[PDB]
């Protein structure tokens, strides 16, 4: 029993971390296989980032301005290419911990672990959520570009998330594998919105079960609802509407518990029009959207 | 910026982890040098547990009864022995992977990465704090125990905890790595005591601090206080006194900010005495103090 924002163990990641230098800037990049992954305003300076023209700034750039390096050692950069928002570096090495891996565009309201980096170096490891409005709100600091989110199936890496950017606010934007942007951003230092935000359902509804099972049982009442009026609710709270693929993902955990999901739903509605009234759940006084139903499941069960 | 609950890369402990089975109890051992580490009572059988004699259960085990296997292959005890609440299994081989390591005893109200385990093999990392009352709040199911709490700098794994049981209160107990359990528990099935556990004081001050330093400033206020006045509000609302040591700590993020240690006491004095009033600090609707001083300068800087 228990319940944590877990991350999933970084060392198959930690295992690919090298560091990209390219005149002033230095980043991180992910080496798997033979080719170095990093975002591409490695190659801007400081003036270059208010309106860049990567494919300019790119075309002054040799395979030898790309210096790589793998702890202390060094990577002969053979080729380089722009795909989208990343720059992939072709060495004449390929990574020998590259673990088994997949690149995958996630879903808003999916979870990952990131792998925050400095100079190549992993600092820290942290679970988060890719918000509804495609932006993360993670802990990255100047240098952490280039660092990674991903999840784990047994022993295949799901690389989903590289890190480019802070918004104005606070919040963070970063691209798929391939290099596209999650949401509407672009790679320039210009304020750019970030989408209204939502509140994930199915997630916190996820996080009651786990409540349940693991004893927190307070907020459980003696009502039901109606995806209908549920969703009344949701809009009038901003929370993603609930639909049936939802409920049906949230099959196991009513199955676990015995407690339908329309029923959990009557405890939410409860909790979104009066609080918490000073209690906590899971040891928060705020409703979680951080855990996936798999996620629940997963920790709840012992997958490793 | 942004502030997360991060744990340390789990890489140097994965290398580490080794599944144990002595009879019918399979949990997790730690893999360093020829020595391996795991929980006492991974010689007893259920029946066992009641109340162990450790000593003479021991006795009926041989070296070729400790079956330990690092992945798919199997290593061969060579030795055995008990150093309180650990069997240390002494192997033929050196683990290969073996960090640069020390064992530790933590302080309470420290905090460490735990590297969540199951037969042997990694299911998740995350952070905690060892409460006052020397419990820690983790996540663990049945075969985690033998997962192990650490902290790491520069290259240096310092392991603190290992996992032995759960509490009928559903937090959890384990022991340094010289099998000395932390609090007053004992490796037996019967009800056993947590005391009164407080709220780490200097860990919500620095997390204050962290807020500060990530844009979160609505609590800050016109008011200063005393060590003593402070200290009579902490002891109505489960705090721990704070100290000079614990001012002296405080040092550098007081220094950073410029605002001083007494004027932020002053704020979380108000937030003890009128709550959140439904707002929040650093997404978190409670006072958060799983996040030492230590921490905040750390994940504020980039240390990796
Ligand atoms: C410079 C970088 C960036 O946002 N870095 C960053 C990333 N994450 C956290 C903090 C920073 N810090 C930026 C200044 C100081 N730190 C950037 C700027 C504009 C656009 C793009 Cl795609 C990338
Ligand atoms: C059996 C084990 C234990 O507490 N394991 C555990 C540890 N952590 C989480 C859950 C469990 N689960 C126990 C039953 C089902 N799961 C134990 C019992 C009595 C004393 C000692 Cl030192 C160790």
């Amino acid at each position: 029993s228990g319940f944590r924002k877990m991350a999933f163990p970084s060392g198959k990641v930690e295992g690919c971390m090298v560091q990209v230098t390219c005149g002033t800037t230095t980043l991180n990049g992910l080496w798997l296989d033979d080719v170095v992954y990093c975002p591409r305003h490695v190659i801007c300076t400081s003036e270059d980032m208010l309106n860049p023209n990567y494919e300019d700034l790119l075309i002054r750039k040799s395979n030898h301005n790309f210096l790589v390096q793998a702890g202390n050692v060094q990577l002969r950069v053979i080729g380089h290419s722009m795909q989208n928002c990343v720059l992939k570096l072709k060495v004449d090495t390929a990574n020998p911990k590259t673990p088994k891996y997949k690149f995958v565009r996630i879903q808003p309201g999916q979870t990952f672990s990131v792998l925050a980096c400095y100079n190549g170096s992993p600092s820290g490891v942290y679970q988060c959520a890719m918000r509804p409005n495609f932006t993360i709100k993670g802990s990255f600091l100047n240098g952490s570009c280039g660092s990674v989110g991903f999840n784990i199936d047994y022993d295949c890496v799901s690389f989903c998330y590289m890190h480019h950017m802070e918004l104005p606010t606070g919040v963070h934007a970063g691209t798929d594998l391939e290099g596209n942007f999650y949401g509407p951003f672009v790679d320039r230092q210009t304020a750019q919105a970030a989408g209204t935000d939502t509140t994930i359902t199915v997630n916190v509804l996820a996080w009651l079960y786990a409540a349940v099972i693991n004893g927190d049982r307070w907020f459980l009442n003696r009502f039901t609802t109606t995806l209908n009026d549920f969703n009344l609710v949701a809009m009038k709270y901003n929370y993603e509407p609930l639909t049936q693929d939802h409920v049906d993902i949230l099959g196991p955990l009513s199955a676990q518990t015995g407690i339908a999901v329309l029923d959990m739903c009557a405890s939410l509605k409860e909790l979104l029009q009066n609080g918490m009234n000073g209690r906590t759940i899971l040891g928060s006084a705020l409703l979680e959207d951080e855990f996936t139903p798999f996620d629940v499941v997963r920790q709840c069960s012992g997958v490793t």
